[PDB]
This record gives structure tokens, sequence and C-alpha cells, in this order.
């Protein structure tokens, strides 16, 4: 791709005309683009789409995912995948032996070497204006770093015997991380921590940052079970966050490597320039709901930032680039023909 | 099990309203339905669907369709299934074994058995009438009983190894199949033969008979997609019917079950009334394509017999929870706890 055309608001539907996808509303034309510059369509809330619009964009690969406000990805539809069942036999079969005990290590040591990024940085910015929070940055940083040489030491047969003192000591480490993160918030935000967090329960955001952050995490949810698929992998056949939950595992594993490249620092920077206010929270039940104005600009900046480029082994290239290329990776390590590693940032 | 909400045609549109789905037009209520009473909704061709309604679906576990006029499916929306790992993992290493073998063997006996089944009513019928065509029709129903014969000493460590020999004495019963077939079919409906299905590089209908098995052939197609998908198998490891197109194979060697019996015995009775008719067509691009009343009886027919109930292992079951049952069923067979069979009522 491409283009991701968003389709959101009361009347507003897709439809075809004239070998162009179209958006339309009371009948007259909004936008129109070709099928071929989209790389993906988003339909959300009361917003439409035709059967038609379906054909025209699945001729063109072009995936279509629907949405509602919170992000909760509804469903998805795309072009066939086929010959996936070698790399799916050696993925089933890695679950048995090393292989996965080696890539949920990678998954997590990525996960904690990010968070480790982003807290240099933000202390970095403090470094004179304030040395408090730097130091309590940096701190936070060396005690992720214990967590990252506690989880080197780890070895296991099998992933099953393994998971949950690997889960413990990721749990450690993005504790340490989110404690450090509040100290960055600004007191009206009321930020006390992930409760948004889906590793132990469901629980729904009563704050605008958790709110913000459970949003991005499903779009790029919704990227990484792309990037999964799209390289024959199973989503559903997870090494590490495994549950009866319904999630696609595999894609969740994945999305550690990017969690914070992509979700968090675009969220730390919409926070800082307060261009998403506390009071933009909608109460619904007692859960805070994104304001539209507060999710279209969320949503526009995810977007945006995962096809911002950037620098990864010499090449310069988008992000969700990178997780198409590491969800290759993925694949390359099950066949043996070569090491897996997680992604690695500072920036 | 619940309704089949059809939603086709211009300016159509589902929406919510107060709980209940809606079928609007021009932002007026034409249909309103409560979720609990659906079970699937289907959308066709330019009519649309909001993705609150995809919602309110998806909480009420209703299956949600997209097809284009011709019926091909285009995807579908379910509620999230689990956990499917072990189910695909004896899938693909069946592939390697034996057990893809006797799934090939089970679907094609069943095929060649329903086309005997067929033909022998088609045959009982026109015994006082039209003694000839009947003896025809039994002749045929032997060619094929032969074809099955031969079909039950083929052997093979794996389906490679004897996929062609097992698709040529399909292809030579269909053959007889289709000739005995065109014998019942009145001569201005113009159906020589058999053409256009999925097994192959398709041949686009020149004549009404050929359009509505085509536009059959791809309902069940849908409907056994869906229950393959139900089943946590995936739909497009197949063993059979092998394809470079890219077809969802597995559902494919499921639907040799089912289509005599869910497609060609409507397809007949259409025809034996005239209900569907030569001038029927309409000829959009090169081809023969349904008029929209002939689609529209088409379809509600296909789904009525989908949802019609039979007699089969000892108990009263709707033919698409037989279809589901099937698919069970190869889940069963993969996980050793029960040797597969084809679905033969009779």
């Amino acid at each position: 791709g491409g283009m991701r055309l968003v389709v959101d608001g009361f009347g507003k539907y897709l439809g075809i005309e004239n070998g162009l996808i179209v958006v339309k509303e009371k009948g007259k034309a909004l936008r129109k683009v070709r099928p071929e510059d989209l790389k993906q369509v988003l339909i959300i809330g009361k917003a439409a789409i035709s059967s038609d619009a379906i054909k025209l964009l699945l001729k063109n690969r072009v995936d279509v995912v629907f949405l509602d406000f919170n992000g909760e990805i509804l469903g998805r539809l795309s072009h066939p995948l086929i010959g996936t069942a070698k790399t799916r036999r050696e993925q089933y079969l890695a679950y048995g032996d090393k292989r996965g005990v080696h890539l949920a290590k990678e998954f997590i040591k990525a996960k904690m070497a990010n968070q480790m990024a982003i807290l240099t940085n933000l202390a970095k910015a403090r470094k004179d204006s304030n040395p408090e929070v730097a130091e309590s940055l940096l701190k936070a940083k060396k005690e992720i770093d214990a967590c990252l040489n506690e989880l080197d030491g780890v070895e296991a047969e099998m992933i099953d015997k393994v998971r949950e003192r690997l889960l413990g000591i990721e749990g450690k480490a993005s504790k340490h991380y989110w404690d450090a993160i509040s100290l960055v918030i600004p007191e009206e935000y009321r930020f006390n921590g992930r409760r948004g967090i889906e590793i132990g329960s469901p629980r729904y955001a009563k704050d605008i940052v958790n709110a913000m952050l459970n949003y991005g995490y499903s779009i790029l949810l919704a990227e990484c079970v792309k990037a999964v698929e799209l390289a024959g992998l199973d989503p559903y056949a997870g090494f590490l966050h495994v549950d009866v939950s319904g999630r696609s595992s595999l894609a969740i594993d994945l999305m550690e490597n990017f969690r914070q490249q992509v979700v968090d620092r675009v969220v730390l920077r919409l926070i800082s320039y307060r261009q998403i206010k506390p009071e933009d929270c909608e109460k619904r039940n007692m859960v805070c709901q994104l304001s539209d104005n507060a999710r279209r600009l969320l949503l526009a900046s995810l977007l945006e930032r995962l096809d911002s480029k950037t620098q990864y082994r010499g090449r310069n290239l988008a992000y969700s680039s990178i997780i198409l290329l590491h969800a290759r990776d993925v694949v390359a390590f099950l066949r043996g023909e070569r090491r897996y590693e997680g992604f690695v940032q500072k920036w």
C-alpha cells in the first residue's frame, strides 16, 4: 500500500462507481479513490459498506476492517492466503521445542528494550529542567534492565513450563515502566497506572490515558494480525500470551515488539501538547470513552505513525513494513533459516 | 434454528434501532427483526451494512455473510472460536498420511451414491410415462455404480500419490450422471452437459441450467465454508480438490457430500414446473445470467431446502445441520475419535 481510507459518522456509506471506491452521503459523492491506491478501509460506527465495495476491495487485496468507537475489531475481510501449511507445521511443532521459548523470550526482551528506550529519551528531555523525574526514570530503566538480565537466564525445553515465570518477569518490568511513566503524566490526567491491561482481566479504563492506550493497542493489534497472516503464520497458535479469550495469541506475541514505539510514543506526544485533554472523556457506565474529536485525532495520529518512516537494518521504511518484516522473520526462524531477534530502536 | 435475513438491491441498508436489526431504504424502515431470532444475515450486491449492525449481530452470535449477485462468497463474520490449533495441526498432518485418502474416497463415494439416488428417483417417476428415458437413467446409474466399485479398490499411503486416479474415476461417473440428467431436461433449456464448476478453471454459463447450477453450487459452497470454519478446520487446506486458484479446497471437498441433494434436486424441481425458463436468461457480459426474479426464486428455494428437515442417523435434521455435523465428523476423524463416512441417506 497504499492509502488507508477511513469512513466514520452517520449517513456515510462506501460504494463503487465507475471502477472507483467512493464515499457517499445523501446520494452525493464525498470522496473517490482508485482501489489500487488503497491499502485498507475502516468502516467505523454508524458508517456502512456495500457488498460490491467489498468485492472491488478484495479483488485489489485491500484489507477491510470494521470498528466501533472503542477501536474494537468487529471483524476483517481479506483475500485468502494459501500454501501456509508448511510454515504452520513448523509453527505447531515449535510449540513443543526450544524455538517457541526463544520466540517468547525475544518478544518480552523486545518490549523491555523499547520501554527502556522511551524511559531513556524521557529522562534525556528532563536532564536539566526536571532532574528529579529524570533520576526516577533512569532508575526505573535500571530495574527494567535487571529484569532483562534475569530474563536472559531463563531456559526450558518447552514454553509451557516457563510461561508463568516469563510473564511474571514481564509483569515486574512493565510495572516499573508504568510507574516511571506516571511521573511524566500531568496531575490533571489522573493516571494511576495501567488498569486497561488484558494480562489479568479486561478491566476498562476510568482515565483518559488508559483509554487512549487501549484504543491504540487495539489498532496496532489489527495491524499485527494482518502481518501475521500475510506471512502464512497461524494467528491463533501463539506461544506466550495464550488464553480462552479467543484473541489471536501470535499477533499479541508479535505486538510486544511494537507497543512502545507505535502506541506509547503517540500517546505521550498528544498528552505532552495537551491535544487530548482529560475533559475529552465521555462517561459510559463508569468507563471513559474517547470523544469523537479525540478519537479522530488519536486514530489519525496512530495511522500516520504506522506509515512513518524510520531507519532499521540500514533501510528507511514504515513501521508497518517493519511489522510485516518481523512476521516474515518469525517464519524464517520456524524454518530454521535464520535466528529470530526482537525489534529494537532508540530515538 | 433462527431466521436467515436476506438484504439485496440498490438503496437497501442494514442498521439498528432500539436493539433491533432494521432493513432501511432512503431513511425509512422497511423491516425490523430482533437479533435473537436471526441466525444469519445475507448482504448481497448493492446492499450495505453498518458496523454497528455488525456489532449487534456478532453480539447475538448471528453469522453475517457477504455475497455478490452471482452468489460467490466474499467474506464471513462470526463470533471468535477457540481453540482450533490442534484440529488444524491434525488437518495438515492428515495430508501426509492415509487419513486424507480416506477422506477423499469418502467424499467421492458420497457424491456418486447421491447421483445414483437422484437417478433412481428420476427413473421411478418415469417408469410408466416414459419407459425409455427410465431405462437410460437406470443404465447410467449402473455405470456410475461400476465407477464406485472401481473406486473402492483404490489404495494409497497419501492423497498426492492417487489424486489423479480418483479425479479420473469421479469425472467418468459425473459424465454419465450429467448425460442422464440431460435426458430429463426439456429441449428448450439447451442443457447438453455440465460446465463451469469450481473443480477447474471456470467455464461460464451459456444456458440457464448451468447458470442455476453455478449459482446454487456457490450458495452451497458458502454454507460449507461456514461449516468448515465452525468446526475449527482451515477451509483452504483441502485434500481432494487442490487448486492453483486459491479456492477453499476443504469446503469444496465437503461439498461433494451435498451438491446433488441440496442443489440438484432443487434445480430439477424448478425445471419440472417450468418455474425457471430459458427466457429467464439475461445476457450480461458474454454469459447467461439469471434474471433478478429467477435469482431470488432460486436463492429462496436453496435456503428453504437447506433448512428443510430429513431423516439421518436415527434423527430428524435440517440439511444445514447435517453439513455442520459432517464438518464436526471430519474433525472427529482427524482426532481418531470416529472413522469418517460420506453423507448418504438414500
